[PDB]
């Protein structure tokens, strides 16, 4: 319904954000040290992407979540002054003013 064509929006926003490039792809744990047993519940921008086109979301709430989730495993994972660190909190920033705007 009308919540998730705003998901949509900001999803094709976040995508195309500047510093959505830490995000775009799942993590890949062999080249990632550590990441396999850091975060329990991985998540990124292209595994919103396929659920939300095979219509996986219910409501925008889920949709948050799962956005929340990127950013919760990026603080918890990096350093803040990290060169992926320092993306996270743009593109966190940036969600949470966007979903501000309808919300
Ligand atoms: C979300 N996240 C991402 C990384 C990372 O190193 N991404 C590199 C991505 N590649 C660089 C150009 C092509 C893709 C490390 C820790 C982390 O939590």
């Amino acid at each position: 319904h009308s919540d998730l064509t705003f998901c949509e929006i900001i999803l094709m926003e976040m995508e195309s954000h500047d510093a959505a490039w830490p995000f775009l792809e799942p993590v890949n744990p062999r080249l990632v040290s550590g990441y396999r047993r850091i975060i329990k519940n991985p998540m990124d921008f292209s595994t919103m992407r396929e659920r939300l086109l095979r219509g996986g979301y219910t409501s925008s709430e889920e949709f948050a979540a799962d956005a929340l989730l990127v950013f919760d495993n990026c603080q918890t994972f990096n350093e803040d002054d990290s060169e992926v660190g320092k993306a996270g909190h743009i593109m966190r920033r940036f969600f949470e003013s966007r979903w501000e705007e309808f919300y």
